[PDB]
């Protein structure tokens, strides 16, 4: 069961939860709507951030998840949701809590074989309640071969496959072995002529062990032991610890290679390379996050938006993860403003187009609505 | 069977799926159409991203795949599809699910010997349904010699050839051996005078083994063992771990060399080289992705587009993989604007051509349709 | 046979197919034609990319190949192809599928001894069909001495000569030896007094081997073995792994030296040298690719074009392999525009010549046809 | 025989063929002709590239070669070729296929003792046909002392002298020895008390060898062997591999020194030195190629041209091997244009001379014929 491994291990938890939070925190930007501040207020009214993050995390962990949208359509759950309603809230679920009841049986239809009505078992104390497929969004995990997908009742695979679990367990075992190797570096062996002639439970053994304990407690550098010759000796056996840290670093490097995430994120320790600018070492992680958002986050937004946004025409543009410093921002604004001003001269751009370009390219300027100036 | 190896190993999965996602995520740009935003909305309506990615992944994994386009031509599946239909959806398949029924028998025809009607077995519960070759696109994998291609019923080879599988198994075995070598670094051997005079199952062996377990549990540095002389000894044997990490790194380097992908992608660890600018290390991977997109992604788009785009004349231009930073973009726009403005002076370029040049070269400017200005 | 070696080995496959794809992907540019977009559409209609790449790959692999052009001359295959037809398609073939029937017997003719009619055996199920030499293009492989060329029935040699195969096999053997050397680093030898007085198949040997297996399974650091003195000993023999990775790297360096391709392409691992600009390390590979285009790719285009391009006058100019970044492109355009503008002043360049220079030097500008401006 | 060595060895093949291809690919430029595009079309009509490359390669390999020019002179082969004919094609030959029949016997003539008529044996099935010396070009190989030249029937020496062959064979033998040294690093010797008391062919030897094979197959780290004491032992003998790669690199360095070609070309591996600009390391090779072209390629062109070019006055200028990048080209053009413009001012250069200077210095400008402007 992956739940216990996710709970106990911190590395697995970071691997599972590092991507969805990074994707969701950046946010999204929509163009084509008339009122932008009103839309922002409407979106922040629903406060669906935690539900989205939990849905993505469960989809990555278990291999599947789903979200049920509660709507004010004034009809049955089985009945289709007509356009026009404005949503009341969402309910995230787990992979094992949803099963299909009926599916399409029309061969000529392009949507043939896909589910039509889901049971949606809520667990806890409630009873299952069927829902039309137009009100349920199915999020799939990692891609799996179709033959194994059929055995997985049409659900994807999990991020924590066999290789990652084996690597993490191997690293933990190697760390334990390293501690044990450090523990036994010197051993002092004490030999006596007659020592097997004891009852093994009488006062003689007790006294001998107490004496040995006190002697090894009080000895060291600057203190000596008096040994009786011709009946007793004292020897010390040494060892070494040569290349343990490099071994552990190599095993952690294997974990980093298998996980699919940059070493800076997993090891959470810079200085591994020379001091670069900043984002240069994180460009690979940023590319991975952009690919992941384009693959997973966009369908969820395109499913949720038609039930919130009134306008029929809209599009989603994702904000960049990497933002420049304030000085670079000022230089960029100055360059854009000078370019627009040069465009204004020689009369090739007109005032209205230049004003729109200034409004869009440079959001720092607080332009007033309308191109009528004074 | 390559399915189990693909499922279990993370490295093989990354090798298979790293390229198609990189190709598809970047996207494509078409020129020559009248409406750009309308075409974008129409393309995003079909949401064929997952089908394309799965088709390319299956083509790289199994060696072959195909996609069936469901079209609204209003006739039999065997009949040819006339221009004018506007598509309803797609359906990807696997290599083993499609076989040929009849082929061309006209010697003088240039398309002689090619398939004409495919069986298209859908598996599951449905029955095979023949389809004309004009509605089926065949995606081929890696290039194979013709003699072996005939034995492969006219299908390509797989990315996971024998060498890659051997290298991956060898690396896993070497890592296991490295762990075993770390495990046995010190051995403590205990000798007794009379030890073979035991019943091998009586209480004496139990007591001796319990004593040995307790003694090796409680020993270490700062603790001593009392040994009876002239009947018993205690020795420790050591070993070393000198060049294991370099050996493992060399084996991983062989895997990287055989795979055909840059070490940054596979090892997923920068710092291997000195801190460069950014894309300088990834130029080889970008060139590989560009070659792969030109070889594979373009035919799929040229097959899908005629059933979507109404205009007869069009062309596909692929977006670059590497994009500059915002400051560099501002400088580029400034330079282009300055050049266009200098072209306007001395009256060698005319206002209209400069306006189209500004519209094309610099997408940031929101020029208004028409060259009539005010 | 080279087919099995090409199929099994990934390094040989990369060596064979790295050049032709690089040459074909870059493309070609033609000057002197009236309509450029119409020519581009006509060329992309035939989609002869795969056939060209396969022809070049087979020529490099086997030593020879040929391509047959299907023309609309409306005469016999033996009869000459009259200029004016506009092609239907091509069929690529293999070296062993073509043999000569009749050749020139006129001593005074400069084309004396060359083939006249080829049999062209299509294999599969079809029958041989003779073709005039004006419709068949013969692609030759690596250059060979004439004496060996005669024994090779007038065909070139292969890229995979004896030295390359020997080097690859030697490298594989050395890697196997390296794995075997890592495998045997420590050995534990167990000695018993009365060990040869056994029936070799009875219960005693079974019990002894089970005991040995369990003991070596449960031993390690922190675990001890009890040994009976005066009748049994336990020893450990060690070894070392000092310079294996350097040996393997040297063998791979020999393979790189013999192959004739840059180490970045074959080893597919940067960081080998210090971080350079980019193309600086790849200039040698680019020069080799350019020479290969000028040697092999140009004759194929000069053979195919007369059956496509209507105009009698044309020339082929190859696009550069290395392209600058966008910022460098903007700077280049700015410099060129400044130079043209300075040429306009002082009235030494004329308006029409300057407009043509701007049209050719800077494709980015979308100049309108005609020099009449407004 | 040098043919087998050239065929089998890749290094010898590269040494022989690296120079002629580099010389021919760059091309030549002629000045003084009226029509340049017509001359280019005429030159590309004959397509004599492969013949030139083969002639130079054979001259470097065997020590001598020749080229026979087929001319439309409408007289006997023995008769001299009058000026005016326009060539039909060429035929390259080999050193052993040509022998002299008659030579000059006039002492006072400066061309005394030189050949007059060559036999020209075509080999194959044709018969020898004498040709006047005005239609045969003789290409000589490496310079040789006159005493040895007389014994070589007036032909030069070969590039592959004794030293290069010895060095290559020594390097191959050293590589084989290195592989053999890696092979035998550890040896395990097994001793038994009674082992010579066997029939050497009975079942006992078979059983012993099978047991030994299985034991050495199943042993390693983590597995032990049970040895019977007082009748049998087990020992392992080690070795080392200390400085083999440096030895091999030194031998390859000797090969590079003897060959006469830069180490970058032969070793085909950069990174040997620190990252330079680009051509800085290749300047020596470029100087060698310029010397070789000036020594060998020019006479061939000066022999072929009078039978193609109609104009009596012409000269050949060789294009440089090293070309600057596009940005450097733009800067060069800007500097040249500004210099010409400054020359125009103060009226010291006149318009016509400046226009000619712009036409020649900067070929990017498409100047119109005539200096009449408008």
């Amino acid at each position: 069961h992956v739940g216990s491994f996710y709970n106990d291990n911190a590395t697995a938890k970071r691997i599972v939860d590092v991507i969805p939070e990074e994707m969701v925190t950046a946010g999204f930007k929509m163009s084509g709507v008339k009122d932008e501040k009103e839309f922002k207020s409407l979106w922040d009214s629903y406060k669906l951030d935690s539900s989205l993050v939990d849905l993505l995390c469960w989809a990555r962990l278990y291999g599947g998840a789903a979200m049920v949208a509660i709507i004010k359509d004034n009809r049955m759950l089985t009945s289709q949701a007509k356009p026009g309603a404005k949503l009341e809230g969402v309910r995230v679920y787990d992979r094992f809590a949803i099963t299909v009841e009926k599916r399409v049986t029309n061969a000529r239809s392009p949507r043939y074989g896909e589910p039509e009505i889901y049971k949606v078992s809520p667990g806890d104390n409630m009873q299952p309640y069927l829902i039309h497929h137009s009100r349920v969004f199915i999020a799939d995990g990692e891609r799996v071969a179709q033959q194994a997908r059929k055995q997985n009742q049409g659900w994807g695979a999990s991020v924590l496959n066999k290789s990652l679990i084996d690597a993490i367990c191997d690293y933990d075992y190697c760390e334990s072995l390293a501690t044990q190797i450090l523990r036994r570096k010197q051993q002092a062996v004490w030999k006596v002529k007659g020592l097997a002639e004891m009852c093994d439970d009488d006062d003689a053994q007790y006294a001998a062990r107490l004496r040995l304990a006190q002697v090894d407690d009080n000895s060291g550098v600057g203190r000596a032991i008096g040994i009786d010759a011709e009946t007793e000796e004292y020897d010390v056996l040494n060892s070494d610890i040569s290349g343990v840290p490099e071994f552990l670093s190599s095993k952690m490097d294997r974990i980093v290679s298998l996980s699919g995430i940059h070493e800076i994120i997993i090891k959470n320790k810079n200085v591994g390379g020379v001091s670069a600018s900043q984002n240069t070492a994180l460009e690979t992680f940023y590319k991975l996050v952009d690919r992941k958002r384009e693959e997973d986050y966009r369908p969820l937004l395109e499913f949720l938006l038609p039930f919130i946004v009134d306008e029929e025409e809209w599009s989603i543009e994702f904000e960049p993860l990497s933002v420049p410093s304030k000085k670079e921002e000022s230089e960029i604004t100055k360059n854009n403003v000078e370019s627009v001003t040069k465009a204004i001269t020689e009369q090739i751009i007109d005032l209205e187009e230049a004003r729109d370009t200034l409004r869009s390219i440079a959001p720092e300027f607080k332009l007033k609505d309308g191109n009528n100036i004074n």
